């Protein structure tokens, strides 16, 4: 049951200013540790530098939420 | 490991209006479900109406927050 732990992974990182949903997410555990990757979408117009504001900010979210989480990589892709 | 599990409701029951800090918590595994006992702290000078009104906030946001809660009982103490 790893529904428990991407559900909350993505609750998460949805209530962070900028994202538009959660496009991918590739949780494993690594021990009892979480290692993830995940791509959020936001808005075409934000600048790349913003794109990448909003992944520092999920990526410190989701691990502050999560304390599992020993590595989560976060990337941006436009959407509408 | 029920330190994890019992900081979340902790976190949770604090961030719902009118908790004045968890007084105590009690919680246990029943099988894979928890079973919990809470006692929060309120503003002295809420009705009993209000107090009975933030320990059902508190139910509804820990056992939403919280999936593996089977049962929540939350009473409620003045906390100055």
């Amino acid at each position: 049951h790893m529904e428990a732990v991407q559900n909350r992974i993505v609750e998460a990182a949805e209530r962070v200013p900028g994202v538009r949903g959660v496009i991918h997410l590739r949780a494993r555990y690594v021990g009892q540790d979480i290692w993830a990757d995940m791509i959020i979408g936001v808005d075409p117009e934000n600048t790349v530098e913003q794109a990448h504001e909003i992944c520092e900010a999920v990526q410190a979210a989701v691990c502050g939420k999560i304390r599992r989480i020993e590595s989560l990589h976060v990337s941006a892709e436009a959407r509408e």
